[PDB]
C-alpha cells in the first residue's frame, strides 16, 4: 500500500489460520521466478509508527517456527532493526528492536538457537540497537520482579550467556556498555531489578568449558562445613559505576532501593567494611564534634553584657580563653559552611531529593548560616548578634542526634522519629493550624480588647489550652461574656478530638510497618556513611583492599591464570 | 487493627465519585463533551447487515504466563 509500504507477503502473514497460509509459498515462488527474491522477502513498513518491521518479526510474534526457518532460508536479513514509535518507549512494546532480542524476550529458546547457529545467516550476538542495548540489556529491561517473569528471564539469560561463551570464547558479553555507560549489572542495580541482581551476583555454572562464567565458587568442602567465594568484580570499585555506589546514591525513585542491600554478598561486605576501619573514624568524628559543642557552649555562656560590640580585651586570663573559644566557634561554622557547598556541588540535586532525602546536610548548613550572620552582626555594632547566636547554639545540640547512627538501637529510634515527623505530624499540624486560626479570628472579633486585642496574643492564649496551661477563670468584665465561654468550650473539645484522632492514627501504623522499614533505612544510612568515609579518607593511600587477591580458576579459555579479588564466606548444611 | 483504614479509603473514593458526578451534572457553561474513547467499530457484524458503535473505553495490560 502507498500509505505504509505494506506488501503482499506481509498481508498474507498477518492473516494466516492454524499456522498455515498457502499464499505465502506462492508469493515466494513467483518472486523467485520473476527476477529475484531478496528485495521481496526483505520488504518492510515505511510509516513511522511501525517503521522497520519485516517478515521475521511477524514470524517470531506468531510463534511459527516454520515461517522463521523458511524466511531465514530465503535470504531474510536477520539483523533488520524495527525502530518505529510502537517499538520503543503510549502503547508499545520495547524488545531491543532486533529479531534475536525479540525471540529472547518472548521466551522462544528454539528460535534463539536457530538464529544463532543456522546454516544460512547466523545472528550477531554482540549487536546493539539504537539505544546501545544488547540482548542481555533487553532481558534486564523487560524484568518486573514477578515470579514467572524472574524465572523465564533468568533461564534465558543463562542460556544465552552459555551459548555466547561456546560460539565466541573470546567475547565478554557482560562488559558491553550502552550509550549511558551501563553494563547489564549496573542497569539492573540502577533500575531496581532485585531478581536479576540476586541471580547475577551468586550464579553457579558447573559445566565443561564454561565454568569460568561463574561468580560464586567453592573453595573447599569438609562434611557439613564448606567455604564459598564471591567474585566482587565491579561491586566494591570499578571507577565507572560500582553496584554499591549506584544503589547508595540513587535518586530515591528506584522501587527496591532498601532491599537491594540485603542480598548475600553486599550485607556481609558492608558489615566487614564497618568492622574493619570505618567504626574508629566515625567515633573519632563524634568525639571532635562533642568537644566543639562544649567549647561553643562555654564561649557563649560567658559573653559580656556591655553595649555596642565589638568588646575590648583586657590583659587577663579569662578574656584570652574567651576569645580563643570564640575564634574556634567561628572556625567550626565556616568549616560546615564550605562542607555543605561541597556536598551540593558534588551531588547536583534538583530540589526533589533534598525535599525527601539528605536532611542532615540542610540542618548543618543552616547552623553555619546562623553562625555567619552572627559574625556579621557582631562586627556591625549591633546587639542582635546574640539572637542569631542562640539559634546556632540550640540547633548545634539537636544535630548531635545525627551520630545516633553507628549504634543500631539508637539508629532505629532516630529513624522512627524522622519518619513520624515527616509523615503524620504534618497532616496533624495543617488541620490544627486551620482550626486555631479560625477560632482566634472569631475570639478577636468578639472581644476587641483586654488580652484579645491582637491576633498574635489570642493565638498564643488559645495555644496554651492545647498543652494544659489554659485560662478559664473569666474574671474580666467583657461585653460578650457567656458567648466567649461557648466558643472556648467548643474549641477545647474539637482540639482534643483532633489530638485523639492523631494518636489513634499512629496506632494503625504499628502493625509491623515501621520496624521493617526502619531496620533497612538505618542500614542504607550506614552504607552511605561508609562510602563517604571511603571517598574523603584524607590519607592518600589506597592499599586497603577488602578481601585479598586469590586465584579462583587459574584457567581461562586461554592458558592464562584467573585472579578475581574474591570474598570468603563459610556455610554449614546438615541436610547434605 | 484492620477496619478503619480500608473502610475510610473506600468511603473517600465514594465521596470523590459523588463530587465528579455533581461537577459534570450542572457545570453552568453547557459543555457536552463528557464522552469517553469514541465511537469505535466494536464488531461491525450485527445479526443484521449493519454495524455497531458503542463508545468504548480502552484498557491495556500485560501477561507473561500466556
Ligand atoms: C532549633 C530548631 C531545631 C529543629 C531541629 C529538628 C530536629 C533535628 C534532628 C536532627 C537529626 C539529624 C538527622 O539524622 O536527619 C534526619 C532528618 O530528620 C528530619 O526529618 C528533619 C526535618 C527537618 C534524617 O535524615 P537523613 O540525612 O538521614 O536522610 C535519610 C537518608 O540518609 C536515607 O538514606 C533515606 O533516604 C531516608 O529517606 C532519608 O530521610
Amino acid at each position: 500500500d502507498p500509505e505504509t509500504g505494506k506488501t503482499c507477503l506481509l498481508k498474507a502473514m498477518l492473516n494466516l489460520h492454524n499456522g498455515q497460509n498457502d499464499t505465502i509459498a506462492l508469493l515466494l515462488d513467483v518472486a523467485r521466478k520473476t527476477d529475484s527474491l531478496k528485495q521481496f522477502v526483505n520488504a518492510s513498513y515505511t510509516d513511522s509508527y511501525y517503521k522497520g518491521q519485516t517478515a521475521l518479526h511477524i514470524a517470531i510474534e506468531r510463534r511459527n517456527m516454520t515461517l522463521v526457518t523458511l524466511l531465514v532460508e530465503n535470504g531474510a536479513d536477520v539483523q533488520a532493526a524495527a525502530n518505529g514509535d510502537f517499538f520503543k518507549k503510549r502503547p508499545g512494546f520495547y524488545f531491543g528492536e532486533l529479531p534475536l532480542s525479540l525471540a529472547a524476550c518472548t521466551n522462544q529458546l528454539a528460535i534463539v538457537k536457530f538464529l544463532l547457529q543456522n546454516s544460512w545467516q547466523p545472528a550477531d550476538i554482540s549487536a546493539r540497537d539504537s539505544v546501545g542495548n544488547t540482548v542481555l540489556h533487553a532481558l534486564v529491561e523487560v524484568a518486573d520482579n514477578t515470579v514467572d517473569n524472574t524465572k523465564f528471564v533468568t533461564s534465558m539469560y543463562n542460556e544465552i550467556l552459555i551459548l555466547g561463551a561456546k560460539l565466541h570464547p573470546t567475547l565478554k558479553l557482560e562488559e558491553i556498555t550502552n550509550r549511558k555507560g551501563l553494563t547489564p549489572l549496573a542497569l539492573a542495580a540502577s533500575s531496581g531489578k532485585i531478581g536479576v541482581l540476586a541471580y547475577i551476583l551468586q550464579r553457579e555454572i558447573h559445566e565443561p568449558e564454561c565454568r569460568h562464567l561463574s561468580r560464586k565458587f567453592t573453595e573447599w568442602a569438609y562434611g557439613p562445613v564448606h567455604s564459598s567465594l564471591y567474585d566482587l568484580s565491579c561491586i566494591d570499585t570499578c571507577e565507572k559505576n560500582s553496584v554499591l555506589e549506584v544503589i547508595a546514591y540513587s535518586s530515591s525513585e528506584t522501587p527496591n532501593r532498601h532491599d537491594m542491600l540485603l542480598v548475600e554478598p553486599l550485607n556481609r561486605l558492608l558489615q566487614d567494611k564497618w568492622d574493619r576501619f570505618v567504626k574508629r573514624i566515625f567515633y573519632f568524628n563524634f568525639f571532635v564534634y562533642c568537644l566543639y559543642m562544649i567549647i561553643f557552649t562555654a564561649a557563649a555562656y560567658y559573653r559580656p553584657v556591655e553595649g555596642l560590640p565589638p568588646y575590648k580585651l583586657k590583659n587577663t586570663v579569662g578574656d584570652y580563653f574567651r576569645v580563643t573559644g570564640e575564634i574556634l566557634s567561628v572556625s567550626g561554622g565556616v568549616y560546615f559552611f564550605f562542607r555543605g557547598i561541597q556536598y551540593f556541588l558534588q551531588r547536583r540535586p534538583s530540589l526533589k531529593s533534598l525535599f525527601v532525602d539528605s536532611y542532615s546536610e540542610i540542618l548543618f548548613f543552616v547552623q553555619s548560616l546562623f553562625m555567619l550572620v552572627s559574625v556579621v552582626l557582631y562586627f556591625s555594632q549591633r546587639k542582635e548578634y546574640v539572637a542569631s547566636m542562640v539559634f546556632s547554639l540550640a540547633m548545634g545540640w539537636t544535630n548531635m542526634l545525627y551520630y545516633t547512627r553507628g549504634f543500631q538501637q539508637m539508629g532505629i529510634y532516630a529513624v522512627m522519629i524522622e519518619k513520624m515527623i515527616l509523615r503524620d505530624l504534618c497532616r496533624f499540624m495543617f488541620v490544627y493550624l486551620v482550626f486555631l486560626f479560625g477560632f482566634s479570628t472569631a475570639v478577636v472579633t468578639l472581644i476587641e480588647d483586654g488580652k484579645y486585642n491582637s491576633l498574635y496574643s489570642t493565638c498564643l492564649e488559645l495555644f496554651k489550652f492545647t498543652i494544659g496551661m489554659g485560662d478559664l477563670e473569666f474574671t474580666e468584665n467583657y461585653d460578650f461574656k457567656a458567648v466567649f465561654i461557648i466558643l472556648l468550650l467548643a474549641y477545647v473539645i474539637l482540639t482534643y478530638i483532633l489530638l485523639l484522632n492523631m494518636l489513634i492514627a499512629l496506632m494503625g501504623e504499628t502493625v509491623n510497618k515501621i520496624a521493617q522499614e526502619s531496620k533497612n533505612i538505618w542500614k542504607l544510612q550506614r552504607a552511605i556513611t561508609i562510602l563517604d568515609t571511603e571517598k574523603s579518607f584524607l590519607k592518600c593511600m589506597r592499599k586497603a583492599f577488602r578481601s585479598g587477591k586469590l586465584l579462583q580458576v587459574g584457567f581461562t579459555p586461554d592458558g592464562k591464570d584467573d585472579y578475581r579479588w574474591c570474598f570468603r564466606v563459610d556455610e554449614v548444611n546438615w541436610t547434605t
